[PDB]
């Protein structure tokens, strides 16, 4: 009982962390792109 | 920026749930310790 | 010492112990992932 | 976009701190159980 709930919360945190990983990655690539084109 | 906060807020949210679950786990361990100690020290 | 009873308590301690090890290692991977994200974001 | 990155850096740092404290707390519970198994448990 407490064990599934806790397992379920950990699994769900890893998923939100993956979202942050991509977002930050996409933000870094967007900065790199904008740097080239801006005067 | 709006998508990040949505994910952090849900992460911070998921962190509090874990904190409460850990508290209930401690209570379980404290009781298990009480039982363990009684079996050892009673006759 | 009634070890029949004691053996149930030990079985339950080892089980809790195994569960906690799984949670800490999975949380540790997140901490590791968070550190990498921190490194990436910090390069700028 | 740059400003928001430095802002997200602090947010990630704060999440790292909260998760480490949780790891620390679970480790403390683990260390208590171990000891209680040392009597040939
Ligand atoms: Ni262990
Ligand atoms: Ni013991």
């Amino acid at each position: 009982m407490i064990e599934k709930q806790m397992d379920r919360v950990v699994k769900e945190m890893r998923r939100q962390l993956e979202m942050i990983d991509k977002l930050t990655t996409r933000e870094i690539e967007q900065v790199e792109l904008l740097k080239r084109i801006h005067d």
